[PDB]
């Protein structure tokens, strides 16, 4: 039978005999994602260009998509009464939910990942990671400073040619396609597993002058295979959500290592690296900084950055072995 | 004064004192693009997954997006009664329109550009080029073998985070955003001009082992600028329509040179190279094979391939100079 | 804060400490209603008229809206795993849900009320009534033969100028507007109460020659008020769902008494009369046959018909008093 | 061969060898109707209920549907550069188009017909009538005071279960169904003709005490046929556009005669009576005040009211005969 995300989450909540708080949280997230998707596809843009004249608005209201997306996630999540602490890629400080709407979950999210791709209409998305508050003390940012291994759920919504929500939980990864005609996420790929080895590598090679020797050696190997096999194809959309999703469904490797401007990597641990690392591991893939598992890093800053290498097991392992080789010399 | 694509096309037609065929042709194209966009965004996918049970469908009908898009363009274009010859990236032979629906225009198109990106939901699109039938004899594939310089109109529809139709004609390039709420393309960027020089290079570096010396030297300059300026950023979505659109709005350079498997490049002259070269030149950019202007190539086969380098004039000119350097002596 | 139907039902299910079966049932109903609404608004009709040619369909598939709506409700309800017996206005026999998807709820529904108004595009809708199975015996039609007073939930979806779902439960009536942009039902009217007295009467006067003396006297009073007040306005859309909804929000009276062709009334007790009678009483209105409360009738036939008079308390009471007056002579 | 309203309008324009103003005018009307339809179906209502919090709106902007619809028609029509005078049911004075956007057509319209039905979600619509400016002097309200017989085009958009645009011109009436998925009006019924005799009568019988003897006798015949034939069914949605549309597709009669408060009828001649009378006559129906043809009335005020009886020729003729009967002697 057909399974909607709403039914899927409701059923999962009944299997774990939960209070239904996670269910309400996920339902709220779904609503936020649909609202963001409709805005991203520019529904109603004609009004902004004066189709009905200029009488409605009486001042400023041309809210950018990134700001709107952040507002939607924050407002819809608070209204779920299932959260206590929120960490957004767009906010310098953690948001502490009011007692009246306070729940037990901590949510770290990137409302509209792929800032540089917004104006050129390339794929963008929303990334999220959910933790259970493990403290009796008053909620604070410390509750969001948990290693990714502690995630109870993570995933992303990709606003690409079509909108898809990928949800990973303890039991596995599932993909739901948004049917905009009825505003329903339809389960189309169950218990997804990434290919053991891919044929695509994804990295911004513009930083080549600053890559460490391991990354450098690896890329050279993708272009000039020592076994004389066909070189890997290259793909770099520029939005983490898009490149990671392709990595999941096609296999291969995604990399954002450290460079001069970003000595500890560019991508953020809480709402970029951990969520994707969790999705990858639940799908049978790997996620490493090149020296340690991303999910095992205990953060000390909600906006902490980290180098990341993720994707097909055999591909990530080959790169890890290069790092280990250099360290053994 | 909001301007819809319908109004824009209608006006341009009344100024050129044209009969009205081009206007009808463009109106038809717009209709086809909206139908493709809705299908690409997966509207109604719930029905394919049995939301209403299995009673309506009595056999096969799970038509893939590329085939559906091709069917939409061919059917909608024929219904315009403004075309006589159609060349599709999906069909081996040129399509000759029946006398009953025969018009004076020749249309070369790529129904759903970015085949490899369809399944991973990355941006895809539709590319088109329109020619006026020159000869007076019976229409045939030869009517589609005109140099791009002869184009009367060209452009593309990008099904990205939002859907946009970019239309280039004799007087310039205009960008229309599709407002899915009312099925109207809204003029949002008029007489667009590409920046003289960008800071992004776009190419599949997986073919590095097979690049000619000029491409190789150029890429080395983007990563290790000889004058110690800032290295360029890299972006390669993998769908020509998406990479070219970003090149248009952000500036920079897009390249798909020849390699071992594709000795004369991979991209097709009639419905990929020429349309984009026309958009670029009308926007103040350049489009070359590295040795000659794309628009001046005399096509000898409807599915002829050609190497292509396009984008900001200063970036393309620099690469042209390198080719000259490696051609001297 | 904003409240979606999904959150509303989820919260209600948590307050009654239910197993979550009713919640899954209502969520499924919402999905079905959205699917019916999109079909009713004719989304995708262009495909039926050959926009993409004729290659997809390979036979018959032009399913009428009433049949499609029935298929959607049946399939989506069965998939909720919350029902055991279904009674449809379109099916001669009660549907007994398979053991594997069997739940404890009985649902009586009118998939697309207002058959005569379908082709002229006048408002139509879906009516539903939900009962708890009160028997340990194998599920059968007998489980649907309960008086309306036993309903646990009832309501309707109106596909009018906009789509609205009206849900009545033990605690009251709430109205949710469907926002088609995001596929979400938004709570817009809470704990709705009908006006004590209205100024509109709704009945098909074409049957005047067959009305009983009470109905006849009442209508004459609406046109020629004995107190010389302004006569009531008349409205009869022809679809019960539309006329009843207006009665609820504007007040007044709706009537479908017995006539020659329909000696026991035309409207069906299980999926037309009871659901609307329940909504009315929960909103402070009344629903009578003219001699007894609709909700107190113990049915003996799943397709049993009944005369019905419903709406504002003072209006229905005035008509009841006429019936009582005649019976006292 | 699917036919869109855009193509139909374009073709009709190229056949009449018209300049293109009417085509531009109709294209603009279509755009306005789609924008009104989307607003009527409540797309985006979630934003009004705080789904994204309260940060975007900085004041009043909760524009009611009737005002918004009026703004859409006026603005979109002006942008067509094809009109010089506009008369709206919502505005006391005629609107004179600025010389810069001044065209040759005069448009009389009812932006959102069915005011009383807006809040209860019953069908509503937009009615329009188009005239060609006759005189050569400065445009004024007088240019809108032409008898309906002078109309060059008229029709309406019905926002019912689905949205449909009915367009009547010199050669006939055509019905286009709006496919909201692609924002295209699809021709579904060509050269429509009303049945010679129907079996439905439509009138607000609440004014029975004030009806003239002819209307009274006629209604008595519909309920108690003198020849003992089957009584007619009654239907009165309450929105002229909806009742008239049903009359067109199902046949029968629609009436709004004079009463005490409305001695010359309630419906307005310029944008309600004339447009519908034109549609009716082009469909083989009739439209009379009971004493004269509606289309032959010489308007003396832009908001002049007139009694109207329209529909199937045999039904209207019967009522005309009754009026003659009560006029003899
Ligand atoms: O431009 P570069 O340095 O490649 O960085 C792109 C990466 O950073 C991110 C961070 O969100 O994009 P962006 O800064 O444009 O928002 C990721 O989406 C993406 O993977
Ligand atoms: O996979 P590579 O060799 O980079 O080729 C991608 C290029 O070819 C095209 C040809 O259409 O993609 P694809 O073959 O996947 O359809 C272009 O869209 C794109 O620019
Ligand atoms: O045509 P009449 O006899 O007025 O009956 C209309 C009534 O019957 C119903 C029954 O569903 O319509 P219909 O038979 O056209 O489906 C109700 O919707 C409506 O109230
Ligand atoms: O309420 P009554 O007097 O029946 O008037 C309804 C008639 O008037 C109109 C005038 O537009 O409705 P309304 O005043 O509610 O806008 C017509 O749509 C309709 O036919
Ligand atoms: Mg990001
Ligand atoms: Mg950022
Ligand atoms: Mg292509
Ligand atoms: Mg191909
Ligand atoms: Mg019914
Ligand atoms: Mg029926
Ligand atoms: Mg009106
Ligand atoms: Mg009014």
């Amino acid at each position: 039978n057909i399974v909607t995300l709403t039914r899927f989450v409701m059923e999962e909540g009944r299997k774990a005999r939960g209070t239904g708080e996670m269910t309400q949280l996920l339902n709220s997230l779904c609503t936020a994602v649909k609202a963001i998707s409709t805005a991203v596809r520019k529904a109603g843009i004609a009004h902004l260009y004066g189709i009905a004249g200029s009488t409605n608005v009486t001042g400023d209201q041309v809210k950018k998509l990134d700001v709107l997306s952040n507002d939607l996630v924050i407002n819809v999540l608070k209204s779920s009464f299932a959260t206590c602490v929120l960490v957004s890629e767009e906010d310098k400080n953690a948001i502490i939910v009011e007692p009246e709407k306070r729940g037990k979950y901590v949510v770290c999210f990137d409302p509209l990942d792929g800032s540089s791709n917004i104006d050129c209409l390339v794929s963008i998305g929303t990334i999220f990671g959910i933790y259970r508050k493990n403290s009796t003390d008053e909620p604070s940012e410390k509750d969001a400073l948990q290693p990714g291994r502690n995630l109870v759920a993570a995933g992303y919504a990709l606003y690409g040619s079509a909108t898809m929500l990928v949800l990973a939980m303890v039991n596995g990864v599932n993909c739901f396609m948004l049917d905009p005609a009825i505003g329903e996420f339809i389960l189309v790929d169950r218990d997804v597993k990434i290919k053991k080895k891919g044929s695509i590598y994804s990295i911004n090679e513009g930083y080549a002058k600053e890559f460490d020797p391991a990354i450098t050696e690896y890329i050279q190997r993708k272009k000039f295979p020592p076994d004389n096999s066909a070189p890997y194809g290259a793909r770099y959309v520029g939005s983490m959500v898009a490149d990671v999703h392709r990595t999941l469904v096609y296999g291969g490797i995604f990399m954002y290592p450290a460079n001069k401007k970003s000595p500890k990597g560019k991508l953020r641990l809480l709402y970029e690296c951990n969520p994707m690392a969790y999705v990858m591991e639940k799908a049978g893939g790997l996620a490493t900084t090149g020296k340690e598992a991303v999910l095992d890093i205990v953060p000390t800053d909600i906006h902490q950055r980290a180098p990341i290498i993720l994707g097909s097991p055999e591909d990530v392992t080959e790169l890890l072995e290069i790092y280990q080789k250099h360290a053994a010399k």
